[PDB]
């Protein structure tokens, strides 16, 4: 009944400092039925993205946590 | 974006066939930041209802699979 918090894991595509997004070509999470696809997220806290801009550099998987509000994504953390 | 189809177990520990619930005591789901606890499934179809009657019985682990919606948790498949 608490609010999902989905950990996921994928690259880091692409990020826009000024809507605060990021887009992630994330797994496959099969517990809830959902395929590997990429999609944005919207940053919950806004200084989450400088991490996120080296995972963009590098092009290396990251895990990352977030929550999905009926359309609507919001990256919750990342490494 | 798809629907969520959210795969869990646990034991039947109630069934109300007026309100055409189910409650079950559920495993933890970590993919999801959820803890093991009991929670009510609303059902639809009277084979799940069975199932869930011989489950109630035995007090066997059954795998299911449900929706979220809101406030209704929505039981799509249940398995002994
Ligand atoms: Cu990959
Ligand atoms: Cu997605
Ligand atoms: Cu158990
Ligand atoms: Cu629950």
């Amino acid at each position: 009944m608490v609010q999902q918090v989905i950990r996921g894991s994928g690259v880091v595509k692409a990020i826009d400092m000024n809507s605060k997004k990021i887009t992630i070509s994330h797994e496959a999470i099969p517990a809830v039925g959902w395929p590997a696809m990429t999609m944005r997220f919207t940053f919950v806290n806004a200084d989450d993205a400088i991490d996120a801009i080296n995972a963009l550099k590098t092009g290396n998987h990251v895990d990352f946590s977030f929550i999905q509000q009926g359309n609507i994504s919001l990256l919750k953390s990342i490494n």
